[PDB]
């Protein structure tokens, strides 16, 4: 099956000022995108809103990134519904028009009983039925849970589970599964920009970075650093990456990152309800991140 | 507007072998639950699995409800969704068949950015479009979040948000809500039989109780003594719902709740995936937990 | 065994401009707590510093408590350590210098071990050697974890260990802890004034309740409104003390006691470092949660 | 000031079968220990059971410490109590006796209280007054609380406070710490094995590692392969020793790793209560860990 080591930018949906998805500002940012050397794009992934859009919208934002993309670069798609069938119709929806892989996020409302037994039987179902590689996607910021470590060992035997892409920024966790799962086709990637020179150090092989939107150079550079050896500078460079991606993930989040898009030149724009613009203390917290780290 | 006090089971979603929704085992269900002195019925809240209908079936199951329901029953109807947009969407469709009133839990996938202005302006929208009145619902234990307090009393002033379902079951934060909201027109009501009574003697004014799916004569009888100053005696019935309360809440969930009603000859049956079936070990769990209280 | 039913302030350590124990202010406020219809003093419990104490200060300030006390008050004397041999050589210690009771606090440094099994045994031990009533003491706020409700059950069988006091605030737990030891001779207290009126109605016998240090004969006529059914008026004077109880506990904690305490013409006086002084920020939310309420 | 640089072990407390500290055993084990070329020992820290010693136990055992070592191996000594004052005295004690280093873990049992300015001023006060240089310690998982990155940063431009040890295995953390204090004398020593290699490559310069009591060699080396940019032969160590690392921290702690010392031919031998032997099937979860990863 594929090779999803690399780095992804996991892309936004911009909006119009009547909340409409703005295909055009998609596509110009897209295509801005396309000069990094990342392995592809994450399609309707967190960093997407994708618990925003319709059904139809989702499957649609799928579609036109495939058309405005290379045949070459890798289209992983937020597929992940709360019920093993919708996600499923979902997963095969997203093959039919284009995606290269299904990154399924954890079923998690109802956390208490999404046990080991349930996750695995949730993603053994999906990869069964997927006419596409299935990548497991662990978010506990978003779903208050991790997959656990024996599930992930177990559904990394599956031929469809290809990877995980890992955003709890948990170093020993990651290593242990890059460890346990070391005899399967399972490649890791880390989810954010902030632990990423360390998961590369524990045996990930990439990442699916919202600070990529935008500063793709940087992170693709941290990615060469740390795959040629040069650990004592890609240390310098994560270092300085800390701040900004915190910014934009934990601190700010989507309005941050759609703010520091505007900034730096691409569509930012706004978010979907209920998501809401930074307040200007917000904002100038978000801008010294940024200049204090001399990206800004 | 509507008067909202009273108990309500959330009642469940039955479904057939084959994962279709079983409006014939629904309607059977909602006939038997009619019996008791419920203000109505909770449809499509958390313990109906609404993340796994789709919003086809979402819909249709309300209106399928309100045909089974007397017309002087209240249906309390679960709209909430993940956007605000389709939060109003819903709430209108929700409306048009029937529904007395919206019971809207928070957006949580987000919950970083889910501050108390994000929250206050999504049931604001929601409450200002809706067609019928609007209850608020904070559930942490699926969502991770509490709807603050501070952004409780600013809503309870809107004169189309009518009361709240807190099922967190803090009752220095319910005494709080209902004191600070006492100007306005505002009832709020537990979302579990586990601390109903301590929550009627801080003010609030009835409860959506899961429990009351399978012992609905005994929360009734719970409400009536504490709304009678039979305290003494309502202390002795809550003691021995407390447990059970539990087994088909945070131990068990959902599974736990149509386990157990199999076993007083509703229809339980199945989950939609990814829940699953309890073990036998929860099974037998479950089973103590309703005898050593006496209730089997 | 004593009845250690009814309200308890836990006295503060008062200490000099140079962090020496203020016994002559320590004196005079017990004389004038004293005029409240209050049980007794909790002595060394967590409003009092414990942890900032030598062995021989925690040891004299109980004895010169003792001294300032009519005899016929239960002096109820915090003697928990991380160990168990040095909780049972103080909770001797202690009795000798005239405490009616050890309130023990649960270990917790080491939360991680500190199973059922091993609570079980400290407890046990200690109410085996010690000459006086042991009461359990479980406060999550402080030792991040709540002492297991199967171990109090088991423990509340032990013939010298005679109640508890729960400051966690979850009613559920508190109910269900009255209703599995009801055949015990085993008295339950809240923890903090916030959530008495509830405690009350699940079947706790009283309250060791920080801000009976200011609002002494307040949290006394609440006690008197439980105790002879005045559940409306009872709702009225708890909803009032929520936000000043919270003010004291868990916004400002001991800093905002003794500040409270200063202005209401007590020695609140200074906290032993590293406890600071309240920012202004914090002074003036405070007064504004006593004002608000009617009390200031 | 001296550097703190390298692995250090946090030597255990031996007891005998009186719970007295087994000063024989103590000796044994130490000269032992003294064949691995670590920086020297952490003594009296958590892995110590410094909180179920005497005062005047944990002055001696630091005492009898320095006696059994090498003069030019670092004796960095747990001096850290709840109250400033206490932990002055302690400091200055244990500097009296030999201590080359104070490791102060920051006060918590008034969690809510405990500010970046309390911590700052607490730690500040310490290093005015200490004759030996001080290292911070922050290890959530005992305290509830993780020394906040402000406080660090401002701290670590004393003169006298010269790193810190951080147990809560987060890189991203400790990279950001490492960054930010890169103008300080500031070293930074990883709490356990578990996440060590990942913060070399963040910028630590060594670890107190639990584990180093039994895999001392293996720890080392780790170190060594660290050092000397062997990153792919670091990361397969660091992999096999992630489950043994949790196996005596956080799934069994203490009992667990004196439990492998025993089976390793050291001194374990028994913790002070409260703390509890293993039960049967936590020593096979133990045993398991280590044979699994071939070390047993
Ligand atoms: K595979
Ligand atoms: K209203
Ligand atoms: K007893
Ligand atoms: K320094």
């Amino acid at each position: 099956k594929v090779d999803i080591a690399g780095i992804y930018p996991p892309v936004t949906t911009p909006f119009t000022a009547t909340a409409e998805v703005d295909y055009g500002k998609l596509e110009e940012n897209l295509h801005k995108l396309g000069t990094f050397p990342f392995r592809g794009f994450v399609v309707q992934g967190s960093n997407g809103e994708f618990p925003f859009l319709t059904s139809s919208e989702r499957l649609e934002v799928v579609s036109r990134v495939r058309q405005a993309m290379p045949k070459n670069r890798l289209l992983l798609a937020g597929s992940g519904c709360e019920s093993t069938q919708a996600t499923v119709e979902m997963t095969v929806s997203m093959a039919q028009v284009g995606a290269d892989a299904a990154m399924v996020v954890t079923p998690c409302y109802y956390r208490g009983r999404m046990s080991s037994a349930a996750l695995i039987h949730h993603y053994t179902k999906v990869a069964d039925l997927s006419p596409i590689p299935v990548v497991l996607y662990s978010v506990p910021a978003n779903t208050g849970l991790d997959l656990p470590v024996d599930a992930v060992v177990t559904l990394s035997q599956h031929p469809n589970i290809v990877g995980m892409k890992d955003s709890g920024g948990d170093v020993t966790r990651i290593g242990l599964i890059v460890h346990k799962t070391r005899k399967q086709d399972f490649q890791v990637l880390a989810g954010s920009a902030g632990f990423l020179m360390a998961s590369y150090a524990l045996g990930a092989v990439g990442g699916v970075c919202a600070l990529a939107n935008v500063l793709g150079a940087q992170v693709c550079q941290l990615e060469r650093l740390c795959c040629t050896g040069q650990w004592e500078d890609a240390q310098k460079l994560q270092h300085r990456l800390i701040e900004p991606n915190a910014a934009v993930t934990r601190r700010f989040g989507i309005p941050g990152l759609k703010k520091i898009m505007d900034w730096f030149g691409y569509y930012g724009g706004p978010c979907r309800a209920p998501l809401q613009e930074l307040s200007p203390a917000e904002e100038e917290a978000l801008r010294m991140d940024f200049t204090s780290n001399g990206w800004l």
